[PDB]
């Protein structure tokens, strides 16, 4: 078990028993919790670097629903628990991606 950090066994599209690979979605997200950061802010992820885009602007306006993709579930899920995991100061309260919404490429 646990490959890279809490990996099963990467049978699917990238992982089993998922949309694609492990669903993890930043929901009422605040300020710029986005790919670098995503990846090693819960640290002990398989969180790819910019398989995550938070709906945001120039600026960085990040605000609603954002995209993240986790290599297998269990690091999706350490961080589908990422409830009230801010990054400047508002409710992460992330969904179980459906890594249809996840990525844009």
């Amino acid at each position: 078990s646990n490959a890279m950090d809490w990996v099963l066994k990467h049978t699917g599209p990238n992982s089993p028993d998922t949309a694609n690979d492990g669903f993890v979605r930043l929901r009422g997200l605040p300020f710029g919790c986005s790919k670098e950061e995503i990846v090693q802010f819960f640290s002990g992820l398989e969180i790819v670097p910019n398989g995550i885009t938070l709906p945001v602007d120039f600026q960085g306006r990040s605000t609603g629903e954002a995209f993240v993709q986790f290599a297998s579930q269990e690091i999706a899920e350490k961080a589908l628990k990422k409830h009230k995991e801010r990054i400047g100061h508002r409710y992460i309260e992330i969904f179980k991606s459906s890594r249809a919404e996840v990525r844009t490429h």
